[PDB]
């Protein structure tokens, strides 16, 4: 091999296709025990086989829709459609559209800039302490790159125009946008056909559909004031507590007693539910409507408070050593939070790494909550073990 | 705010400084209970306060040195030097240098291309099934960008020249490389002054030095056939088993009995040690001399085998239900492995996501190992709990 074959330089776009894992996660199948929303049983936990990168290109568009609630607090609705037979996914939102106007620096229409060029964002000025999920200026381009067809439609009454442009072949082909007069109610609709060959798949199968469907339920639970429709039907989730009910309302502990679920809305930015776990520590958490599936400092911040109080309660009855990991072993926690300018260690945003002092808010759980937590079976489980 | 202030485009280099977290990890301090190598006590586990991004720019250069063992199996030595007073870190290695020659496509000297331009690598051709840690073509440029001064020195007898070039001010300033006749023993030496202002630090303090020192011990344990010196003294670690001894040789279980440590070199590519944990699941693992501090599929692959066998052993004595998470709760596992073309979800490479079928090798632990594992106190801990 010559010097020129050994030492190589890649463009940004080449690098994304060669090294997808740091952008969208694995492009190979994964089997994981997790929660999905199935057609036959609804919410359930089971082994699911899916390609993480395909989940993530969908998630990028879904979180972008949720983010529009921050640009326009009047937004009320996100509509998700998935058709496996045609391989078409669409995500529609109301509230303000994207300005249909030429960017005076980049000399392209704003929607074409921010959906068709890498490293483009409205989230790069951190002096604005935003609680959007978007931070990096990649997500929508990543979906475009991993799609055989990707269509952006947006309508903005302030600029009196609508915009429609389609990209094809992994963002490598496009044509002139259609610009039309518009004076109605604003919306944005992203419609894409994922490039299943990039994921070694033949079709959107039941497992990936059940995971994408569950993310729509997550959003109905996490994004305050936004209703969610899936395949033309409103999702019957109206807030985080009703979302948590999908997991715990019909569940018993191993002794046959219904799980006792405690809840506190500490403030507008923090919603916490807690119950007993009998299968080790479990967390379900969202930051700015992102599913933080590896947790992060927001989970540790809430859990450490509970662990500290419950160690106190146990000690007032343990006349040996109860270590924090033993208490955490019995916690199932659910968190929905809004964090200013969050940081994560990857574009996939599974682990939120911002320190609590920078969150922009606190979640000081009340003494009422801690009293209730001392009665949900965790303390009992610990004390029974202080006999062994 | 105008359209042009709201919607912004960044260059790759601007994006790295604005969004460092996905490239090097957090640039804010973190406190974590972990292992470091201190001047007073050696290897120990304690709360450590450090900035992850500073750890990682050092790690990128250290792993690049280890990677040279794959380009030249005759390499024998890596030398690490850290001087807090002068703020100078150097990492030196022998074995083949970098070709001191003009790249015929990029029209620059090879060392200047691969240390001074983003997305440059000898690891972009995956038809070569390499067990280097390098994959993405960023690491050395990230260290350069986060340094106030960054010097590359390399000497390559095949090309009969040595090369020395210095960058300054976060890779924004450089000058003509010094090229000289060379006919001696090849080496590469990277010397840098980290830009502590990027990490809100005044000096390389004892905690970061203790972590960087420990990574040198890790390398002495993980990189087969390479001796490591730190600040002019050889590290007395000669393989993975002697490295593991730094953690377990002087440790007792809670009942006062020395930890029983089991070991198997399954093949050249897999070294595994196992003992009892009394503080929940613990793993120490390396992939291609990277510390996989969030684990990954290589950890799960080994642990699942042990868990499966130990559940069998317990059952042959449990005439209730013992779940895998309960067995894993008592495992402390140490893994050193070589994986072909590994994938990770972040440039920081904390979590290795490649599926076992793609590893390029297997680690089928022997029946002798599983018998020994049934005697290291894990089974006993589980059975004692089958009474409660
Ligand atoms: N549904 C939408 N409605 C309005 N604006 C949108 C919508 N989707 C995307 N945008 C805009 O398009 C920009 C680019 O989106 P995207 O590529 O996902 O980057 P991002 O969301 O800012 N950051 P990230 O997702 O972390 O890579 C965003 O910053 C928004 O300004
Ligand atoms: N000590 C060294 N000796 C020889 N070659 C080196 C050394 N350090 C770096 N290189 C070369 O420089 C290239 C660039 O290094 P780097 O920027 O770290 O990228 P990488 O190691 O290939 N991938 P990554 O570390 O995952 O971003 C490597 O691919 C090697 O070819
Ligand atoms: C590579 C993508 C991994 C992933 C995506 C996802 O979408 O979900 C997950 C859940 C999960 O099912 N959920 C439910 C609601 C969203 C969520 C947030 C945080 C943690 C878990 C979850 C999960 O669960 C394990 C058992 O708990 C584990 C992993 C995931
Ligand atoms: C953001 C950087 C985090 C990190 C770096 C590091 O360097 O180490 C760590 C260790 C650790 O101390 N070690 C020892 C040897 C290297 C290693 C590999 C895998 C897991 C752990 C470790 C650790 O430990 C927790 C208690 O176990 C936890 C975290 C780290
Ligand atoms: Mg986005
Ligand atoms: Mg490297």
């Amino acid at each position: 091999a010559s010097v020129e074959r050994v030492y190589q330089k890649k463009t940004q776009l080449e690098h994304i296709l060669l090294r997808p894992d740091t952008y969208i996660g694995s492009v190979e199948p994964l089997t994981q025990f997790m929660w999905v929303y199935d057609e036959d049983v609804g919410m359930n936990c089971r082994e699911v086989t899916f390609v993480p990168g395909l989940y993530k290109i969908f998630d990028e568009i879904l979180v972008n829709a949720a983010d529009n609630k921050q640009r326009d607090k009047n937004m009320t609705c996100i509509k998700v459609s998935i058709d496996p037979e045609s391989n078409i996914i669409s995500i529609w939102n109301n509230g303000k559209g994207i300005p249909v106007v030429e960017h005076k620096v980049e000399k392209v229409y704003v929607p074409a800039l921010i959906f068709g060029q890498l490293l483009t964002s409205s989230n790069y000025d951190d002096d604005e302490k935003k609680v959007t999920g978007g931070r990096n200026g990649y997500g929508a381009k990543l979906c475009n790159i991993f799609s055989t067809k990707f269509t952006v439609e947006t309508a903005c009454k302030e600029y009196k125009h609508s915009f429609k442009q389609t990209w094809m072949n992994n963002m490598m082909k496009t044509s002139e946008a259609k610009i039309k007069h518009f004076d109605g109610e604003d919306y944005t609709c992203i419609t894409f056909q994922p490039d299943l060959s990039k994921f070694k798949m033949e079709k959107l199968d039941k497992d990936i559909v059940a995971l994408m469907t569950r993310r729509a339920y997550d959003l109905a639970g996490s994004c305050r004031g936004v209703k969610v429709m899936f395949n033309g039907k409103k999702l019957p989730v109206n807030g985080f507590r009703s979302y948590v009910d999908l997991y715990v309302k019909d569940k018993l502990d191993e002794t046959g007693v219904a799980l006792k679920v405690i809840h506190e809305l500490a403030n507008e930015r923090w919603d916490v539910c807690l119950t007993l776990s009998e299968k080790g520590f479990q967390q379900i958490s969202f930051v700015n409507s992102i599913a933080t599936t590896k947790g992060g400092r927001h989970v540790d911040y809430v859990v450490d408070q509970v662990v500290g109080k419950l160690i106190e309660v146990v000690k007032k009855k343990n006349k040996v050593s109860v270590k924090p990991f033993q208490v955490k072993n019995h916690i199932w926690v659910f968190i929905n939070c809004l964090i200013e300018n969050p940081t994560f260690d990857s574009q996939t945003k599974e682990n939120m790494t911002l320190q609590p002092k920078s969150f922009g808010s606190k979640c000081q759980l009340s003494e009422k909550f801690f009293k209730a937590a001392s009665n949900c079976g965790i303390v009992e489980s610990i004390l029974n073990w202080v006999k062994f």
